[PDB]
RNA sequence: AUUAAGACAUUCGUGAGUGAUUUAUUUCCAUGAAGUGGCGU
């Protein structure tokens, strides 16, 4: 009943800024992993979030968060959380409107992330999720690859690593490997992955200030493509199993929509919060 | 047995709040639906 894995999907763009000065063409350059150079969100934002949506509950979050900054006398927070490392991006497709692209790098991190911290659900996932990376890295044999598994997804086309995908039949995703990783799963190289990833081709919105319909200021925001699947790990310390029961069932009740990050009022960074199914 | 022994620079903390890729710009300028009759001396 510890250091369980929750995915989080996106159902909007996710902008988590990462606060450094970028006198590029993006001044507003999104949060992006210390080691992997992935896009991430800390686990301060993600603590900050998950406070502002329990925050009606004062017991709740006096318990499992801490206390508030200007309170008087001070409480530890019980619940550890940890950064939410990017899982699947969506990728635009030809056959299909997108895919959910993965790199094997990616799956090597996930794997030592989870035997390292030996999630709930843990044992079943790192044995499968190994068999499918032997099964990758023995059909690719060292070469650049884009595997779908779904017969009917042969031949898409990755548009900006113009890659077209090839179906490698004697390769098996389970069920529950579709659930966690999405629906329509390219794995790509981690080479494919690191340029459908990078600056240049996440994508960037442009933005201005209108002063009585004149343009006063310009500025590009990148964001996180929408149906984005970030991953993080809860780790629940000395805290009370009634108030973990409630934020646990709050958390992964398929009503509640997490906000994470910036522009709030114009539906960015919104998102759901899953557990890690049993296989 | 020695101005000695014990003591995490730690707790709480969303890079967030406001922002229309908008304003200005004629698919327009030139151009003939025209030219010629023929044979029967």
């Amino acid at each position: 009943m510890t250091t369980r894995m929750y995915v989080i999907n996106t159902l909007s763009n996710m902008h988590v800024g990462s606060g450094e000065v970028n006198y590029g063409v993006i001044a507003n350059l999104i949060q992006r992993d210390s080691v992997t150079n992935l896009p991430n969100i800390n686990s301060s934002g993600l603590k900050g979030a998950i406070r502002e949506y329990f925050k009606e509950n004062e017991d709740l979050v006096r318990e499992l968060f801490g206390s508030a900054p200007r309170d008087e006398k001070t409480l530890p927070g019980k619940v550890r959380f940890f950064e939410a490392n990017l899982l699947s991006m969506p990728v635009r497709s030809d056959k299909v409107p997108f895919l959910m692209a993965i790199s094997d790098e990616v799956l090597q991190e996930l794997i030592t992330k989870m035997k390292f911290f030996n999630c709930e659900e843990a044992t079943q996932y790192i044995s499968h999720l190994s068999t499918l990376l032997d099964n990758i890295k023995t059909q690719a044999q060292g070469t650049d690859f884009a595997y779908v598994f779904d017969p009917l997804l042969q031949g898409a086309i990755i548009e900006e690593v113009s890659i077209r995908a090839t179906c490698p039949s004697h390769i098996p995703l389970q069920p529950s490997l579709k659930k966690l990783l999405g629906d329509r799963l390219v794995i790509l190289s981690h080479k494919y992955f690191s340029i459908l990833s990078d600056d240049n081709h996440l994508p960037v919105l442009s933005r201005n200030n209108l002063e009585n319909g004149q343009s006063a200021n310009l500025w590009y925001e990148q964001v996180l493509p929408r149906y984005s699947r970030l991953y993080f790990m809860l780790m629940d310390g000395n805290a009370q199993s009634e108030y973990l029961k409630k934020f646990r069932d709050t958390l992964c009740t398929p009503s509640t929509i997490i906000q994470i990050g910036a522009n709030a009022s114009i539906g960015y960074g919104y998102c759901q919060i899953s557990e890690l199914s049993p296989f």
